[PDB]
Formats: structure tokens, C-alpha cells, sequence
């Protein structure tokens, strides 16, 4: 009677779910649950099956930019309204407040979350000259200069495909720009935002990054660090225990520091969320669902078998304490613990740079578009910065006129 999606959830984590599932369906006989998977690659082909069956899920998992989106077409229910009272005070206020649409309300409830590393190729690192490895993108540009021509490697990896992820996007806050203001109205044709598009501009016609990044998502960057191809990927502990299985020595060579962050120092933090969509007729049990999917004890156990963060305060501090007691004997043990510590630590200052805002992920795809061209040599930096803007508030004009 409720149906569950799990999209683009990793096939490592599905024991978990029958663990899980299995305990609501004990718990709850007269509601079970319908656990559909939509993994990579078969996306399109669920969801039009849906779509020609006239079905919907009554929890489904999103992260904040596309639960916006999906909100400002009136898809997703507010549910402050269906909400037990105390729930909100569960969960870290950054992070619940990060899954608040600002024109929709409380569309989702917080999940898991992970504050991404730089995992450093100790070995390219080595093989450039280099001893220390880059913390503020000012740092960056040399670094990658060193790796390129000084090894013949690729020293980092972010896509610019208007479509993928918003790690590029990211890197615009950390490094002072905002992107929207109060109106809704474009606010990166400043001087902080014409220096990160030629940040990006300069570094791809040097040469110093793959032709790939605009061509390409942020899973070849993966594919790049494990062929011992890349000195730097942006991940945690879950890929790093990954590594040690697939292509090791690359891992033996990996080591977890702290995220590239701004002058201000705030890194980014992943968050997936629970949301439920409108066209549901059982809201308060989809509720329920989620917020049990999204309790202390379940939080704790899915943050450690799948080296998370959870956004449970409950849950947090019990795995804080669960890794400052941990004493590792194996050298891969040591290293995954101390990712997973780095994250834990690097909360503190972590924030939701890019959170459920309403049109900012078609603001990416406007980004980024015009930052191809630019890194491309069709126009400049600051000609690409405005034709974003131009481009973006002429949408916005119609959308919040
Ligand atoms: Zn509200
Ligand atoms: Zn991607």
C-alpha cells in the first residue's frame, strides 16, 4: 500500500533496505512497503513505466536543488502541516533548514549527508615535486600546473555539463559569489563572480584540466582516480573502501584531507533528503515512513554501513563517539576511519552551499552552458558572465515577474 523509490541509490546499500523494510513490515503488517529501485541506467525506463501506469511514490529520496525544482511545478507536499510535534528538533537546523524550500515550504525531510574530502594521489603528488597538497582554491591553479606538465597527469576534475553535479557551482560560493538575490534576480556579475568564471576559463585553455570536463560527469572523475589518472577526486570514506578492492595500491597511495574551501573556509555538504510527492492519499503514513527511514537507531546503522554522515543530532553524536573509542590495527582501517573522522570534524564549519532554492539548478545549466563557450574560446569570461546573467533574468522576468 506504499510504494517507496530509491533512485539512483548504489546496489551496495540494498541489504540495508531489506533490513530495514524488514523492520517496518513487522512493525507496521498493515502497511507495507513497495520498495522500487532506480538505479543507474535504468532510469528512464522506470519512471516512463510509471508515467504509463499513472503511479507515484509516496517517499522517494531527492537532493534539495532538484526537490526546488520539483516543487515550484507543485509536485511535492508541504509537510510542516503533517509533521508530529519535536520532529524538526531531531535533526541538525542546518541541515533541516537546507531541505526548506524558501517558496515552498518544508518539502523534505533531511537523510543522510556527506561532507566530500580531497582524496590525494600521494604518488602524482610526488612525482610533480610536491609535498604539501592544495586547501584554497587560490592554491589551485600552480598545483595543477605542477601535476600537468611535471607528470603528465591530470591534477582534478569537475564537469561543467549542465546537467551533473553542482560541485562546480559550489566552488562559485566558497569563493564569494552569490548567485541570487532577494528578487530572484541574477547576483554573480560581480567582481567575485568574473573571477571564478576565468578562474575555470584560464585553467581549461592552459590545459591543466581533462578535455573531458565538459563532455563528461563527475563519475569519470572516479573512473580517472582509480586508473591512477587523477591527483585529486572529491569523495569520502564509502569510495574509499571502494578503492582498497578495486585498483589497490591507488588506495595505498590515497590520503583523505580536508575539502578545497574558500577564503572563508565553510566546505560543501551533500545532503539527500525524504519527500512526498502531492499526489498521494496517504501523506501522514508516507510521513511516517520517512521519518522512521530517518530515526536515531536507522540513521546510525545506514551511517556506518555506508560511511555516512547521518542528520540525526541523536545518531551524529553516537557515531562521533563510535569512531574517537575506534582503535585500528590494519593501515586501510586507519585510513577509512580517518575519513570518516575528517567529515565528522569538517561538519562543524560544512554548510549546504547550494540548498533547496527554487530555479538554482536551472541556474546551473545556464552556468555552465556559457562557461563551456568560454573555456572553448568562443567568448570570454566576462562576455560569458553576462550572456548568464541576460540569459538567467530573462527567465526570471516571466517566472517571478
Ligand atoms: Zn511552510
Ligand atoms: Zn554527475
Amino acid at each position: 500500500t506504499l510504494q517507496l523509490w530509491t533512485l539512483q541509490l548504489a546496489p551496495k546499500f540494498n541489504p540495508y533496505m531489506d533490513d530495514v523494510l524488514g523492520s517496518w513490515d513487522k512493525l507496521h503488517p498493515e502497511a507495507l512497503v513497495r520498495w522500487t529501485d532506480l538505479p543507474w541506467g535504468s532510469v528512464e525506463r522506470k519512471l516512463l513505466a510509471a508515467v504509463f501506469a499513472r503511479t507515484a511514490p509516496d517517499v522517494v529520496n531527492l537532493n534539495p536543488p532538484f526537490a526546488a525544482n520539483l516543487a515550484s511545478k507543485g509536485g511535492l507536499t508541504d509537510l510542516t502541516a503533517l509533521l508530529p510535534p519535536g520532529a524538526e528538533q531531531n535533526y541538525l537546523p542546518s541541515v533541516w533548514e537546507a531541505a526548506r524550500d524558501p517558496e515552498a515550504g518544508q518539502i523534505a525531510i533531511p537523510w543522510y549527508l556527506t561532507v566530500r574530502l580531497s582524496l590525494v594521489n600521494g604518488d602524482l603528488l610526488r612525482q610533480a615535486g610536491l609535498s604539501r597538497a592544495p586547501r584554497r582554491w587560490d592554491e589551485v591553479p600552480a598545483y595543477a600546473r605542477s601535476i600537468r606538465e611535471r607528470t603528465g597527469r591530470y591534477g582534478l576534475f569537475v564537469t561543467v555539463v549542465p546537467d551533473d553535479s553542482a560541485e562546480l557551482l559550489e566552488s562559485f560560493v566558497q569563493m564569494g559569489v552569490s548567485l541570487l538575490d532577494a528578487r530572484q534576480r541574477a547576483a554573480f556579475n560581480t567582481p567575485a563572480g568574473r573571477k571564478a568564471f576565468a578562474f575555470w576559463t584560464d585553467l581549461y585553455r592552459e590545459g591543466l584540466l581533462p578535455r573531458e570536463v565538459v563532455s563528461q560527469g563527475q563519475r569519470r572523475a572516479i573512473e580517472l582516480y582509480q586508473s591512477g589518472e587523477l591527483a585529486l577526486l572529491a569523495s569520502g570514506a564509502e569510495f574509499l573502501r571502494s578503492i582498497q578492492t578495486n585498483a589497490p595500491g591507488v588506495a595505498a597511495v590515497t590520503t583523505p584531507q580536508p575539502p578545497l574551501t574558500g577564503s572563508d573556509g565553510t566546505a560543501n555538504v551533500a545532503l539527500m533528503t525524504l519527500a512526498v510527492p502531492r499526489q498521494s492519499q496517504q501523506a501522514g503514513e508516507a510521513v511516517e515512513l520517512a521519518l522512521f527511514l530517518t530515526n536515531g537507531t536507522n540513521q546510525a546503522r545506514f551511517a556506518r554501513e555506508a560511511r555516512v554522515l547521518p542528520s540525526s543530532l541523536e545518531a551524529l553524536s553516537a557515531i562521533r563517539a563510535e569512531l574517537e573509542v575506534e582503535q585500528p590495527s590494519n593501515p586501510a582501517e586507519a585510513q577509512i576511519r580517518d575519513a570518516r573522522l575528517l567529515s565528522a570534524e569538517t561538519l562543524n564549519t560544512a554548510r549546504v552551499l547550494v540548498p533547496a532554492t527554487p530555479g538554482v539548478k536551472r541556474l546551473q545549466s545556464i552556468i555552465y552552458t556559457q562557461l563551456q563557450r568560454a573555456m572553448l574560446g568562443q567568448i570570454s569570461s566576462d562576455q560569458a558572465v553576462l550572456e548568464a546573467e541576460q540569459q538567467w533574468n530573462r527567465y526570471a522576468s516571466a517566472r517571478w515577474p
